[PDB]
DNA sequence: TATAACTTCGTATAG
DNA sequence: CATATGCTATACGAAGTTAT
DNA sequence: TATAACTTCGTATAG
DNA sequence: CATATGCTATACGAAGTTAT
DNA sequence: TATAACTTCGTATAG
DNA sequence: CATATGCTATACGAAGTTAT
DNA sequence: TATAACTTCGTATAG
DNA sequence: CATATGCTATACGAAGTTAT
């Protein structure tokens, strides 16, 4: 019990060992679990397996996604494991119910969704539509989409790019040094190469924004309504705004998304990453090169990305016709 | 103690944590193991290492495949793990004997089998023999085989398709939404498009069968001796019957099965997935594309199917023939 | 102590879990160690750390290779670990002296040797010389070298090939099923494709030898004095004889090897596996394709095989002389 | 406490189990750790996790690189493991801070450094600037730079070359036999061939220095201020002097380096290895041949060197520029 | 019975 | 050999050494 | 006596 | 870049075997 | 005082 | 997401079932 | 009335 | 094929913020 308090304090003390998003969800889940405990007369900590079981069953009846329910279970597991206590999932009651909730939801039609693909044909369409615009916001957005599609970088990684991270190949192509991604923490990092065309889009953005005035400036910054950019070395353009760029670009071409409240009605932050992975598969690029493009280490994760390859233009339709 | 009894109640209560197919195999292995134990004066639960070892040697002596023997071990392992008891696999005796058995069976020439391929050449031959057939039975079966080859869905998934899952592409093709995916993250996607030719076969079956009188009806239904189809929203055609279609089609072209009692002497449930994979390889479709077309995540599953194709003979052959 | 006895009994009773070669070397090491023990008044089992250290240092003074000394240590470790006793290498005296012996010997000039490469140029040369021969012995030997080079199979794997393991591709190339290799024991196994030229060499061997009389005959067999092959389903051509084909083929081209006592003066069993790896590196074959050819799982083992690439015709000399 | 005492004595007895460079670092880290402990009133041995944690945070604050902090942890780990003690790394507190330190340093912009490349263009330029010199020192330095670039040998390996390691091919080229390999299994091979031009550079040095008088003489030796070489069979040129050659050559061309005490402002001992790897990549030499040319075993070391060449820009760049 | 062409075996060493 | 887990090298400023 | 041209050393960090 | 673990192969001289 | 074009936030869900 | 580890499908002969 | 054409089932094995 | 572990990311509606 004194040990438990020690263990939690040690975890809190070295806070920055974890992603800030891990903490955010720990706290979000604890809040949800503690609120449910209070209303149902249960002790929130240590958590009893039968209580956790009941709580997961309640999340299922709320109609939450399997992955949501797993996230709640998982945060509860971590809180116990890192306290030095048994995990809820160490008991059959919890581990079996989680299995059950997954099978039942899937059998009822649930499957995990994926960002709408922003693909080469989309990039070309957007390029031809927007390339001539001299609005600073459009110059920015096109450079952003170019990088997103060319490097497959996640939006948080793109948001973190500083001017000093940009260098050049002998042949003129931009190279973006990346040191931290979702899966990589390294002082060696990776370089992401941009094509000659995407290099030009980025230079146009660097040129009208003036972000190069200080190499500590983040590459991307906000653009106020007077078409003026606000470079900054301390605030990133939010990943929310990067999502917004994808959504506004989709809206430009296809109009307003309907009102059904479903996710991925329009392009979102992961859309170019999914799109480029699909184009590479279709073009016959070798697995190891797809891996390198996306910073992936195994084939399963690649399959996760290309799982929704368009069927109508797929291999089997083309083979059967013509 | 009373712990195991509680663990087993939790298993029963949340029995939907496992597929019906998993339970049926657990019970089947349990009957075999208990029968053998009763015969040999051994306690069947908890399983003792020396006893499991002898049982596994008896399974080998019986002529069971390595993978069958693994199933028996795996099922006993699961019963024990979920009971909170030691696994048979976690012992020196069982570990050694499995190593021995694998080695001996491989040297004795035991081979893993796979479905006889149902390929484009086969599909075309059957088309040209059956497409004009008046028979309702034949119109159904051709549409089945076309969907099987075109989509690479498994028989259970084809049996699940409902009329309401079908829509039309702008190209005029049929598009089949997957109502229930095999897993939460559906490696094969959420829809399957049919070529123009296979769309025609399916349209034909729909119009002749009357299944579209009700959107909730399963696409496929039984057809009685009088050639009248019996559409239904509550009863699927069995996977057994779908295998019978593959077998009956093979019998049509090659006559009755050889008598060796081997598996895969005629086409079976898996035959069109193996065939389509082969046809895609022949056409130079990349491995990741082949894999998502059929929903595979393990490279070696697909390699087993395509490794005897000239296009897949490897670098040394290419090097020598240069 | 009763437990130790039971542990060894269990190891010996499933002796087939291990390779015949592992047992062969266990016994060879035990008699060396037991004999040294006898002569030095030590107890051979359990082995005391200070005595093992003394023994290792004596192996070193005998001028034995680092890999040999590691083999002796390793065999003692296994004997102990599978007794349920502490390994000699669990003590500092032993693990430390092993590192020391290896460091001192390397510092003094010792490096691991490798089979002399049998490469494409060597194969073409031998083929050009021998392809016109009508002696059964030559036809065999040419088919053997072709398989060895085309497939990289180790000689034991080549010795186990049976006639029934051979099939064909649609384009007419031979395929060889292999179920057991040094690193793989699988009922799925692996398929090894032959070029058209190599395929034609094996066909010639099959037709002159009559091995095809029984699909259970080994592909290669002894050929007596009179030029008559003696096919068998019961005895393999020994790996020693297969080494002899390599050594004899080397003598045919370069005459007698000198009298260094050194290994690898002439081609041996591993020569074509090494030579094929090297030709693939030099031709720019991708790492995955090299891996597939050798049935290797990682890059380090590939580097092990290509480590002695000729430097006189290597990349640096060529670059500098341009 | 007597076990630990014996364990350390065992470590002393088999000193030579580790490189002198490993011991030098163990002692250096122990000095730093014990000095910090005295200051902070902590017990230095056995090291407690809370204390090691505070120490690691102190190393971070000092501005030491991640890899340096790992060296300190690693050496404490070894000392504890070979003592029979709990390793600082095997504790919650140390695990958590290392994870935290890694993230924060990468986020602060810490970047791993890399030797300044000494490429073909540098080598040619140096040759044409210096080839008119008749000074013994210059002639040596030129021969040294040629060997460094041509062979990709490490400075310690170049310092160990004896005249008797050098023989001649039928091409007229010098061939350097590697007397002492880096490892038992030598990734770089057992010999290095010189181009004709670099052979000429080395002939000139041998002729002016008199090293060939005794074949046991090290190839390179010191040259005092009166331009007189001092051949030796028992004394090597230090690796520090070889670094000094690269440094002085850079200074001659570009003048004195920066005040900003950064690393790699001038060429150093690794420069020719990095340079030669880059020239090979530019020529289209495959990664594996590059790796064996420099004795590298890990693909990502090489990739670090060449990641900014247009040749290595990846699949997405290829797709977009098509 | 004489020998080509193997096999078997042990120590040794590579993968 | 497929896997598991750190050791062993270079970098470089400074200070010591030895023949000019 | 100044100095070139090293070697030795200890800490920092890459291979 | 390194070496460890717990194997499983090949190397080769020498001596034994058997159908000509 | 609007307003475009964001940022912040908390929950939900994918990778 | 990188990593570690078993579950969930089809195969098929046989025995039942139900509307012709 | 047999009977086509299924369905259900249990063990074997591939995905 | 499959799903668990222990994370670490994105999705997005809502509501709040600041140079114009
Ligand atoms: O035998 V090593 O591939
Ligand atoms: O973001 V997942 O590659």
């Amino acid at each position: 019990s004194d040990e438990v308090r020690k263990n939690l304090m040690d975890m809190f003390r070295d806070r920055q060992a974890f992603s800030e998003h891990t903490w955010k969800m720990l706290l979000s889940v604890c809040r949800s679990w503690a609120a449910w405990c209070k209303l149902n007369n249960r002790k929130w900590f240590p958590a009893e397996p039968e209580d956790v079981r009941d709580y997961l069953l309640y999340l299922q009846a709320r109609g939450l996604a399997v992955k949501t329910i797993q996230q709640h279970l998982g945060q509860l597991n971590m809180l116990h494991r890192r306290s030095g206590l048994p995990r809820p999932s160490d008991s059959n009651a919890v581990s079996l119910v989680m299995r059950r909730i997954r099978k039942e939801n899937v059998d009822a039609g649930e499957r995990a969704k994926q960002a709408l693909a922003f693909e080469r044909t989309d990039f070309d369409q957007v390029r031809s539509l927007m390339e001539n615009s001299d609005r600073c916001q459009d110059i920015r957005n096109l450079a952003f989409l170019g990088i997103a599609y060319n490097t497959l970088l996640r939006i948080a990684e793109i948001a973190r790019i500083r001017v000093k991270d940009i260098s050049r190949t002998d042949g003129g192509r931009m190279l973006i040094h990346i040191g931290r991604t979702k899966t990589l923490v390294s002082t060696a990092g990776v370089e992401k190469a941009l094509s000659l065309g995407v290099t030009k889009l980025v230079e146009r953005w660097i040129s009208v924004s003036g972000v190069a005035d200080d190499p500590n400036n983040y590459l991307f910054c906000r653009v106020r309504k007077n078409g003026v950019a606000a470079p900054s070395a301390t605030s990133q353009l939010s990943t929310r705004a990067l999502e917004g760029i994808f959504e506004a670009t989709h809206r430009l071409i296809y109009g307003a998304k309907d009102d059904s409240g479903q996710r991925y009605l329009a392009w979102s932050g992961h859309s170019a990453r999914v799109g480029a992975a699909r184009d590479m598969a279709r073009a016959g690029v070798s697995i190891p090169e797809i891996m390198q493009a996306g910073g992936w280490t195994n084939v399963n994760i690649v399959m996760n990305y290309i799982r929704n390859l368009d069927s109508e233009t797929g291999a089997m339709v083309r083979l059967l016709e013509d």
